[PDB]
C-alpha cells in the first residue's frame, strides 16, 4: 500500500458525508447505496464512522460532473479518467468526483459506481495508489459481481497504519 506524502489522514474518526447531485444513469436509491456500501468496506475494519448529512458542508462531498466542472482537474469525456478525490483535508479534501460521462450502473455494466467509489473514498481517507495488483486501490478498474466483497489484505493493513484497527 502507498500514503499520501507528509502521510495526510483525518484527525477524527467521525466523518460526514453529503451526495451532492445525482447521475441519470441508475435510480436514487441505487447510488445512495452503492455510496453507503462504499463507505463500510472502511469503516469495517478500522474506527472510522460515516454519517450522510442533508444540506450543509460535510467532510466528504460528493458529485458527478463532466469535463470542466469547478476544479483544475477536469474529466476527459467517455473512458480514460473515470473519477478522482483529494486526500484529507479541508475544503476539497476527501471530496469525490465522478466523471457522468461514464455509465454508471450497480451491476457488470459500463462502470459499477460501488467498485469505483470504494477506490475513491480510499482516497478520501489518506490512501494513494497500491502497488499490488491485487489491491483495490491498483489503478486501474476491473469487475467483481462477488456477494459481500471485502477489502484486500493490502489495503487493510494501509488504512489500519492511518486509523488503528476497528
Ligand atoms: N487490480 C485491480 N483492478 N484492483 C482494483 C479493484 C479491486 C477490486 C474491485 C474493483 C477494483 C477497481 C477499482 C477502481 C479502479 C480505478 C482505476 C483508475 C481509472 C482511471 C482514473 O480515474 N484514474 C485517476 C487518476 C488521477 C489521479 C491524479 N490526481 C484515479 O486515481 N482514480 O482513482
Ligand atoms: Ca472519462
Ligand atoms: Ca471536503
Ligand atoms: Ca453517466
Ligand atoms: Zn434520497
Ligand atoms: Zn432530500
Ligand atoms: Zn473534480
Ligand atoms: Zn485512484
Amino acid at each position: 500500500y502507498n500514503v499520501f506524502p507528509r502521510t495526510l489522514k483525518w484527525s477524527k474518526m467521525n466523518l460526514t458525508y453529503r451526495i451532492v447531485n445525482y447521475t441519470p444513469d441508475m435510480t436514487h436509491s441505487e447510488v445512495e447505496k452503492a455510496f453507503k456500501k462504499a463507505f463500510k468496506v472502511w469503516s469495517d475494519v478500522t474506527p472510522l464512522n460515516f454519517t450522510r448529512l442533508h444540506d450543509g458542508i460535510a467532510d466528504i462531498m460528493i458529485s458527478f460532473g463532466i469535463k470542466e466542472h469547478g476544479d483544475f482537474y477536469p474529466f476527459d469525456g467517455p473512458s480514460g479518467l473515470l473519477a478522482h478525490a483529494f486526500p484529507p483535508g479541508p475544503n476539497y479534501g476527501g471530496d469525490a468526483h465522478f466523471d457522468d460521462d461514464e455509465t454508471w450502473t450497480s451491476s457488470s455494466k459500463g462502470y459499477n459506481l460501488f467498485l469505483v467509489a470504494a477506490h475513491e473514498f480510499g482516497h478520501s481517507l489518506g490512501l494513494d495508489h497500491s502497488k499490488d495488483p491485487g489491491a483495490l486501490m491498483f489503478p486501474i478498474y476491473t469487475y467483481t459481481g462477488k456477494s459481500h466483497f471485502m477489502l484486500p489484505d493490502d489495503d487493510v493493513q494501509g488504512i489500519q497504519s492511518l486509523y488503528g484497527p476497528g
